[PDB]
């Protein structure tokens, strides 16, 4: 169909797709298309590899025959994944999907559109909206009306996410409805591309009631915040308000990584 990267007719009703955008792979898991390969991380997600891997081959996103041998029929690949975009067309239909174009409740309605099963999707987004009621009132209910941040840390760099970069932000500040601190909401969300970059020294600008703290990229350096003086010194971490946040796992914003983000947001903010 249409496309980024011109009009190259897909097959409708495919049966051996290759998702070279491993952000992608729980959306076609849901949807029920049949993939036959997906980059390492799609491996090393908890909510993925936790439950489901049935069928699907590795390789990081490169090595282009690789992508041959398992002899797909459809190859979806982001616009700016790396490899050439040219090069997988000689393979079978290439459809390249820009970054952050579309939404990303929306861009599971458009991989239904694209591929031929919107009952199994409108199915989803019912099971969705559903969730959410639950867990906005049990939140609402167990927090009131406090200030949740989300926030990574980046060697001596900490990243205070907002409502549109991921980490769980569309959940917490769309899906909850959940209010963030005027500074976070200020430069986090009512302007920036979705974080806002700091230092140890603007903390207390930011850290909230509550705080989905975690590192940047699995294994390494904490760089020292977590561990800090000032980091320590605050109310919401006293208060036993920090939750460690699994990277690998919080990086996708599928379906079935969303559920598990929301379900470990409202357990966070639940118990006693």
């Amino acid at each position: 169909y249409k496309a980024e990267n011109g009009n190259v007719k897909i097959p409708k009703h495919p049966k051996r797709v290759v998702v070279m955008a491993d952000g992608y792979y729980g959306y076609f898991k849901t949807l029920g298309i049949n993939v036959v390969g997906a980059p390492e991380n799609v491996f090393k997600n908890p909510y993925y590899k936790g439950k489901t891997n049935g069928v699907e081959n590795i390789g990081d996103g490169t090595s282009v025959e690789k992508v041959i041998d398992l002899n797909p029929d459809l190859i979806i690949v982001w616009t700016t994944q790396g490899a050439d975009i040219k090069k997988l067309e000689k393979i079978a239909p290439t459809v390249a999907v820009k970054y952050d174009k579309l939404d990303n409740i929306e861009q599971l309605k458009e991989f239904a559109k694209m591929t031929g099963t919107e009952d199994k999707a409108e199915k989803w987004l019912a099971k969705w909206d559903k969730k959410v009621a639950a867990a906005k009132t049990k939140i609402k209910k167990a927090v009131g009306d406090k200030t949740i941040s989300i926030m990574q840390t980046n060697g001596k760099d900490i990243y205070v996410f907002g409502k549109d970069f991921g980490r769980g932000g569309s959940i917490i500040y769309k899906d909850l409805g959940l209010q963030a601190t005027k500074l976070t909401k200020e430069k986090a969300i009512d302007q920036g591309p979705g974080y806002t970059s700091i230092s140890l020294e603007k903390l207390p600008d930011f850290a909230g009631d509550y705080i989905f703290a975690g590192p940047w990229q699995s294994g390494g350096d904490d760089g020292g915040v977590f561990e800090s003086s000032i980091w320590k010194n605050l109310n919401a971490v006293k208060n036993g308000h920090v939750y460690k946040m699994d990277p690998i796992g919080f990086y996708f914003t599928d379906p079935i990584s969303l559920e598990g983000q929301l379900e470990f947001i409202t357990e966070s903010l639940t118990k006693l």
